[PDB]
């Protein structure tokens, strides 16, 4: 539910410092 790494069941409050943590989730390519 709400926004959050849809990669790792992990839980955020915001967008932006959430973005930056799946950012991590594809290095490169
Ligand atoms: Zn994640």
């Amino acid at each position: 539910k709400k926004f959050a790494c849809p990669e790792c069941p992990k839980r955020f409050m915001r967008s932006d410092h959430l973005s930056k943590h799946i950012k991590t989730h594809q290095n490169k390519k």
